């Protein structure tokens, strides 16, 4: 409310370095922020999505300018700060959140897509997986494998995604975000259900990111 124009300036700087669905997504977030004008943003996932984009802006600011295809964003650092914010706000006693992120530099567009992705899925774990549970575990992993394949995992031991619900093909706004960003990353998403929990795995080709980013231009 005192940072409205500054927040908007940051989200615009992000917006003007990205494209396609991602750029659109940032555009929406910018508008919705101003409408509430604060705060205004905390009662739903808006605050969370703003924070993912601000944390990304901070990484860009530190990294300086470079070609859209240049690997300049430290993903592990960025995902760690997303995860920390989420467990701090949306966490709860008796719920353990482990975080294991590899050191890897990626392009801005790649980071933004993955960051929002992790925000969506991880929030989902803490918000939904433990409704009726007294204790739980969430694990976030980000592992570089062979052939520049990055695997991002979010694991619950909680309640499980309802069977009728075929997330992320079905769901609320979060599910639509996830499907778009996965597509923009050239990635593959998979989900595993049950009362033993929800396991989400996104396989991302970091080798193909340069190609994706330049095709958008
Ligand atoms: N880890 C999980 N464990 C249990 N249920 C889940 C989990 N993730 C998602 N769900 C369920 O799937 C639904 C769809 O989630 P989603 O598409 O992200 O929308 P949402 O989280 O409800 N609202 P939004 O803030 O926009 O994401 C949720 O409402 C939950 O009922
Ligand atoms: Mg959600």
């Amino acid at each position: 409310p005192d940072r409205a124009t500054e927040l908007d300036r940051q989200l615009a700087e992000v917006q003007h370095r990205v494209k396609n669905h991602l750029a659109m997504i940032v555009s929406m977030i910018r508008i919705q922020s101003s409408q509430a004008g604060g705060v205004g943003s905390q009662f739903d996932s808006l605050s969370r999505r703003v924070e993912a984009l601000q944390l990304l802006y901070q990484e860009m600011d530190i990294a300086g300018a470079a070609k859209a295809t240049d690997k300049i964003i430290p993903l592990g650092a960025y995902l760690g700060r997303i995860a920390s914010a989420i467990n701090h706000i949306d966490g709860r006693g008796a719920i353990k959140v482990n975080v294991q992120a590899d050191t890897v530099d990626v392009p801005v567009e790649t980071a933004g897509r993955i960051g929002l992705l992790v925000s969506e899925v991880l929030t989902n774990a803490l918000q939904h997986a433990f409704s009726d549970r007294a204790s739980g575990v969430v694990q976030l992993r980000s592992s570089v494998m062979s052939g520049e394949q990055l695997r991002v995992t979010v694991e619950d031991d909680g309640r499980g995604i309802p069977e009728d619900c075929d997330w992320p093909n079905e769901g609320n706004l979060g599910s639509r975000i996830v499907r778009q960003l996965v597509q923009g990353l050239g990635a593959e998403l998979n989900v595993t259900r049950g009362g033993t929990g929800t396991i989400v795995n996104i396989d991302i080709p970091l080798s193909q990111q340069k190609t994706l980013i330049a095709d958008e231009r």
